[PDB]
């Protein structure tokens, strides 16, 4: 039947002095497509491109996206990375070169066997608001607000089909 | 060859005013074992466990992981929740019930064939002093720091065998 409270907090540590400045910095996702990819996080979901890195030998590129004012990005490239990479929640994308012209490649999002990596998740204000608009823009749902037993919450698909939750925390509690 | 930084940025629209406090909350992975896994998230690498949600019905548990400090979490459950949920970089870890007591039964890592998912990615100050202690600890790596040619970045694995990239931002000027 799962943990208890007591039993999971019996496995927690405090956090030791080593880690006192850790922070949480990146997820990485791998996107056959960044033309489409760049569109839908930065047109559709409102996040930056803050840093882009190209690997000619090995033949990918990095793109970091996150929720930044564009103008807090440094004008000048190594405090950038500095900056960019010091940025807590940020997607990194990842484009193996060649993928967007083949027809016989795609990434797999993690819901179907094998299972593991789950979603990404964005707390919103609203989230009927924000998935009208996801359905204006001609956005793909796996879960519109409405649908299934946990009304409220919404899953949508990034063009590589990426599972992204969007959850109001503050209507979280107020249900099932 | 990718795309160049002028034709990627040429992809990037300004954020809709509606998005303009939208936030990457959280990053959901599955977990066989939630004991191993706390264990590793918190005395490891530091994270603090700022809720935990059981579901009897659906056999599942949601562990939130966050850096954050444990004495600002609210006592009282609903406002607990909203603050958890509204915290930025958090880690999400579903246990599906009885996973832990199936010997065989794994989560995928992303990294083989069907790809997609990477990697999370914790900033640290310094990398070589971080990888030794968890050597120290004996975490389980998939890069060392000065393994490969990414020399001073790291890769360790969580207990399902996630991978956790281990970088130092300030350093990181040398790579691109
Ligand atoms: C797949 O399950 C989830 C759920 C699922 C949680 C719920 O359905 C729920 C019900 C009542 C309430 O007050 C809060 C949540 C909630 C958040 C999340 O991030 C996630 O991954
Ligand atoms: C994709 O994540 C990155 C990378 C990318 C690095 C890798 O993908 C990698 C994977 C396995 C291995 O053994 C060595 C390297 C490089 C720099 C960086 O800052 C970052 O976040
Ligand atoms: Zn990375
Ligand atoms: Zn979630």
């Amino acid at each position: 039947g799962g943990l208890t409270d007591e039993a999971a907090l019996s496995c927690c540590s405090d956090a030791d002095p080593s880690t006192k400045d850790f922070l949480l910095q990146q997820t990485m996702l791998r996107v056959k497509d960044p033309k489409k990819s760049l569109d839908f996080y930065t047109r559709v979901l409102g996040m930056t491109l803050i840093q882009k890195c190209d690997f000619p030998i090995m033949k990918f590129s990095l793109y970091f996206l996150a929720y930044e004012d564009k103008n807090d990005i440094p004008k000048e490239k190594d405090e950038k990375i500095a900056w960019a990479l010091s940025r807590k929640a940020t997607l990194e994308l990842t484009h193996n070169w060649g993928t967007e012209d083949d027809e016989t490649q795609s990434y797999h999002n993690g819901n179907s066997d094998p299972r593991g990596f789950g979603h990404i998740g964005i707390a919103v204000p609203d989230v009927y608001s924000a998935c009208k608009r996801f359905e204006e823009l001609g956005v793909k749902f796996v879960k519109k607000p409405d649908d299934g037993k946990m009304k409220g919450l919404a899953f949508i698909q990034d063009p590589d089909g990426y599972w992204i939750e969007i959850l109001n925390p503050n209507k979280m509690a107020t249900l099932m």
